[PDB]
């Protein structure tokens, strides 16, 4: 086809292992997550993939995944663009809580409702939240407007601030013929996949992208996929 | 009072820094990596923050930058890569050690190359082991015929580094962005020469230390207000 696009979700984070809601908390890769990013890199290398430009979030689990991939494929020299707009979903008050704490405080019913809903957000991260200053006052978000910096996000909110970056900064590069690598997060990548395949809310909430595995799209000139997404590996 | 930080990468693999590594894309050795880590830790201990980073398209400089950013928890910063901050291109000498260089070209000529500001080494010819590896590397595919060097004098290196400094780095500094530059001995020599208004002789005598943060305090005209400062112990 005309174009080729590659996506990868960051490998396992240290809070993926603790089973805690990271969201905008900047958790690093776990050692296993680093190995995942490395195997994804080796997969892209064995298949001879070349890129011209890379996009990622401002979160180090995604960034380190990109670094590990670029290292594996000997393309550390590529231009890299970072944006908060490819960040993980902001999980508001749930940030920092594990499964048990979440259920204990909100109940199994409320947790299932949040879990299965597309447009209902978790509660907001309030100023007394233990990660409030760590996230909301981080200087990497200093240039965001009052409206842009979320206290919480539904999957809808997430996709809503992710697709403008896709349309305005990524799409033109692709149509310029640049071969794009996007290393990011499950939910921000869900936005892109939903747009690409024209999926429904139910369908996208059913899609679970695996950590650290390359996802290949073959696109026509209008960025319509000519076939289903493909995973790279062994 | 603007604040500018430079860092020169450390040791590369296979003893390549003593083999005119030049435009060959040698990786850091584990020791060179550790140097970058100590420099990063130095910057962390001193509480330095940056807003933007510049580096070359060579992985020993890029991995130096990555290591520093990891160490100071600023992996999220915007990063700009440019061939214009590459190490000096050593042409036909690239990859040779001292004895091989003297044996192939003679002591007289080697001394002349070594002490001259504007005499380049011979070009890297098609039979050189790195000829296609460098000249055909796709990261330089957009360079024009004049821009892609077969060899460089120190004058040439500085001449292609300073327009990047002027056009891309200077505006950032003047907007108050705190700049980090991770690059190579000779490209950084170019910047230091421009900053301190040094002569050809002085800049050929200047040897910037590796893996140590180098701090400049500049006034509004980007003239240094004091000597360069090193961070560590
Ligand atoms: C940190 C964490 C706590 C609980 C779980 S779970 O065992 O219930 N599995 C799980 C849970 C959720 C989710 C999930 O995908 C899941 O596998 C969600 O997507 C989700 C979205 C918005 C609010 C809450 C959730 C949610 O709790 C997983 C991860
Ligand atoms: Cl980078």
């Amino acid at each position: 086809a005309a174009y080729k696009l590659v996506l990868i979700r960051h490998g396992e984070s240290a809070w993926n292992l603790e089973n805690r809601f990271s969201g905008w908390y900047d958790a690093d890769l776990s050692p296993a997550g680093h190995e995942e990013a490395k195997r994804g890199g080796q997969a892209l290398r064995d298949a001879g993939y070349e890129f011209d430009i890379c996009f990622t979030s401002v979160q180090k689990r995604a960034i380190r995944t990109l670094w590990t991939v670029l290292d594996a494929i000997d393309q550390m020299w590529l231009p890299v663009v970072r944006t908060w707009r490819l960040n993980e979903r902001h999980y508001g008050g749930l940030t920092g809580l594990n499964k048990a704490e979440t259920a204990a405080k909100h109940g199994e019913a409320q947790v299932k409702i949040w879990r299965r809903s597309y447009d209902v957000p978790p509660p907001p991260m309030e100023p007394d939240h233990p990660f409030y200053s760590n996230i909301s006052k981080d200087r990497r978000y200093a240039d965001l407007t009052e409206d842009q910096l979320p206290s919480c996000e539904s999957l809808k909110d997430t996709i809503a601030r992710a697709l403008p970056f896709w349309n305005e900064e990524i799409v033109p590069q692709i149509k310029e013929g640049k071969r794009v690598l996007i290393a990011a997060h499950g939910n921000s990548l869900r936005g892109i996949v939903k747009h690409l395949e024209g999926l429904s809310e139910e369908a996208i909430m059913e899609l679970n992208l695996p950590t650290g595995i390359p996802i290949v799209y073959e696109l026509d000139k209008n960025l319509k996929p000519i076939k289903p997404m493909q995973f790279l590996g062994d």
